[PDB]
């Protein structure tokens, strides 16, 4: 059911997007172990994800949430790295495939730095790095992360260094030592997420 409709880099949706994938790398405290060290990215491709059944999917889960907290989904544009984009976008989120670990447990996890999505590209703690050179840092393969519309409700708060809260829709990790660090946030349920845009890219070598 999935088309990927390419969007042209002096498209409106094209840019808004590329500036919030800039604007919220950071540095982070590995130095660059499990991303890579770069202050910006080079955007190659930004594709709109168009599925019928995805999408009415999420709308549903949407209205049952914001029902369930006075008229708000607390809907947000949010990042998400992990090696099975291009499952996601043809099967949609999955918290059967979640990964029993992490700050947050077994659940779907979003971001907003892309840079934090970006080192879970290649697995968790950037995996072995690239399929081609075993870089994690590699400057020349191709990366994707998607932007994504993620519907969190009531979130649990925690303030920070299987299935939501009960009472909550979701988590949201609050960077309570790194003064730069911004949320990441976790949903339980692979229908409060619906993956708009898959953003293809590389990291650049700082001058
Ligand atoms: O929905 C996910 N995957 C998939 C959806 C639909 C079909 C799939 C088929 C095969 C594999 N994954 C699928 C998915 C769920 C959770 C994660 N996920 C996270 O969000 C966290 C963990 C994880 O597995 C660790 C990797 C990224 C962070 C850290 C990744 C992918
Ligand atoms: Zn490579």
């Amino acid at each position: 059911g999935t088309i990927l409709i390419d969007l042209s880099p002096d498209d409106k949706e094209f840019q808004s997007v590329e500036e919030e994938m800039q604007s919220t790398v950071r540095e982070h405290r590995d130095g660059g172990h499990a991303g890579g060290i770069f202050n910006r990215y080079n955007i190659l491709k930004i594709q709109k994800v168009c599925n019928k059944k995805l999408w009415e999917r999420y709308t549903h889960r949407r209205k049952e949430v914001s029902e369930e907290n006075h008229n708000h989904a607390n809907e947000r544009m949010l990042f998400h790295g992990s090696p099975f984009v291009n499952a996601i976008i043809h099967k949609g989120f999955d918290e059967r495939h979640a990964y029993i670990g992490g700050m947050f447990g077994a659940g779907i996890y979003f971001a907003e730095n892309s840079s934090k999505s970006n080192q879970y590209v290649y697995g968790i703690g950037g995996g072995t790095g690239c399929p081609v050179h075993k870089d994690r840092s590699c400057y020349i393969c191709h990366r994707q992360l998607l932007f994504c519309r993620v519907t969190l409700g009531k979130s649990f708060l925690q303030f920070s260094a299987a299935h939501s809260p009960p009472g909550h829709h979701s988590v949201t990790g609050r960077p309570s030592v790194n003064g730069l660090a911004l949320a990441e946030y976790v949903i339980y349920r692979g229908e409060q997420a619906y993956p708009e845009y898959l953003i293809t890219y590389q990291i650049m070598r700082p001058e």
